[PDB]
């Protein structure tokens, strides 16, 4: 997260770190007792690798009573996802067992009504992704508030130009933005999950290249089907 601030410890009980061979890779969001939602491209790079999900965490490295590492029973990438498209970029991880719920570990309700978040709405994005332009990695969860940027605008030419479908939403990236390593994590507006940070490569913190977030309401049948 660029241009943000350290998050209040455990104030986002839904926040997950998706890890590969013991290291943070991508964010993710606890959406049911046994299921974490993240981005598919994060795990394109993976089959030779143990995937785990850290819940209840603020620090990546220090112990905390609430902090618990869960093995993964199943990774389920969206069926229409492909390398080199930003579209359908979601992944569901089934935890090995139901997460132990408490004040620090709780699922986030997510948007099921397929209507865009109004332009200018301030939404919150959190992650353990890079915090500057050098590539520095924080130990502790960071977060930033970003205004949603209308789709009509996001499709303009010196922007993202053509790609942004009805299943994607955009937010401003003017010095405050999500970046590499924040992919898969939550964009939350009025306390509901609205988007998941996309995992394509892109520059961070440049006003001319807005953040892209996959709209979870667009995918509500698929998410229901997987959990069922
Ligand atoms: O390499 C990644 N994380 C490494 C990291 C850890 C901590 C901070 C910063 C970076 N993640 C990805 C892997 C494949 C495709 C997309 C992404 C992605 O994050 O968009």
């Amino acid at each position: 997260i660029l241009g943000g601030r350290e998050a209040e410890a455990h104030a986002r009980p839904y926040m997950a770190s998706v890890q590969l061979n013991g290291a943070h890779l991508c964010g993710g969001v606890l959406v049911a007792e046994q299921w974490v939602l993240s981005a598919a491209h994060c795990l394109e790079d993976a089959a030779d690798g143990k995937v785990q999900v850290l819940l209840g965490a603020h620090s990546l490295s220090q112990p905390e009573p609430s902090k618990r590492l869960y093995d993964v029973l199943r990774a389920v990438p969206h069926p229409d996802s492909q390398p080199d498209t930003i579209d359908h970029d979601l992944l569901l991880l089934q935890l090995s067992e139901k997460a132990t719920l408490g004040p620090a570990v709780r699922p986030l309700p997510w948007q099921r009504v397929d209507r865009d978040v109004a332009p200018g709405t301030l939404c919150d994005v959190a992650g353990w992704g890079i915090v500057n332009h050098a590539g520095r990695r924080p130990d502790s969860l960071q977060h930033v508030l970003l205004p949603v940027l209308d789709r009509a605008t996001c499709n303009r030419r010196t922007h993202h130009d053509g790609a942004i479908t009805e299943r994607l939403m955009c937010a401003e990236s003017n010095r405050r933005d999500s970046c590499k390593g924040d992919s898969g994590g939550p964009l939350v507006c009025g306390g509901v999950l609205e988007g998941v940070v996309t995992s394509g490569s892109r520059v961070c913190g440049n006003r001319k290249k807005p953040g892209i977030y996959t709209r979870v309401a667009s995918y509500a049948a698929w998410i229901d089907s997987v959990l069922a």
